[PDB]
């Protein structure tokens, strides 16, 4: 369970983020894809894409990483009461897309390096900590959905 403390931290730094959503949708994804090349073949939409170059030319990339982004903040925004914007995701991420709990933590840790490079005045450690654990706390409530459905491995 975060606290205010810690929530105030994580939804400061994401109102900067709201400033440029695409920009950000943008490094996330190919920071994913480059750091861990076996997430890009989870989307056949992009497994064409074979350098940075072509990653950062993609205009559909671009939109992936808005929706991405704007259901985060969407899920971020609810401090926890988040059941009702989590169901589907996960329904969808393990049912459809097949992404391992694991893949998670990788665009996790690719969020948490964006945003520290895009903004580090407002994500110092005490932020970068309670950003790991708002994503900690999604990847949990993502993989006990995971498990009821035969999904967690
Ligand atoms: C912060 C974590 C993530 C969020 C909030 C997120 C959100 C979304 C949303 C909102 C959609 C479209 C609606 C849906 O299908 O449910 C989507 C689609 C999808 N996601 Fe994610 N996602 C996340 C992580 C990942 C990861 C790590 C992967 C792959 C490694 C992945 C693979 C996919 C695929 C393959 C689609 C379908 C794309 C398409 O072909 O249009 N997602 N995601």
């Amino acid at each position: 369970v975060l606290s205010e403390g810690e929530w105030q931290l994580v939804l400061h730094v994401w109102a900067k983020v709201e400033a440029d959503v695409a920009g950000h949708g943008q490094d996330i994804l190919i920071r994913l894809f480059k750091s861990h090349p076996e997430t890009l073949e989870k989307f056949d939409r992009f497994k064409h894409l074979k350098t940075e170059a072509e990653m950062k030319a993609s205009e559909d990339l671009k939109k992936h990483g808005v929706t991405v982004l704007t259901a985060l903040g969407a899920i971020l925004k609810k401090k926890g009461h988040h059941e009702a914007e989590l169901k589907p995701l996960a329904q969808s991420h393990a049912t459809k897309h097949k992404i391992p709990i694991k893949y998670l933590e990788f665009i996790s840790e690719a969020i948490i390096h964006v945003l520290h490079s895009r903004h580090p005045g407002d994500f110092g450690a005490d932020a970068q900590g309670a950003m790991n654990k708002a994503l900690e706390l999604f990847r949990k409530d993502i993989a006990a959905k995971y498990k009821e459905l035969g999904y967690q491995g």
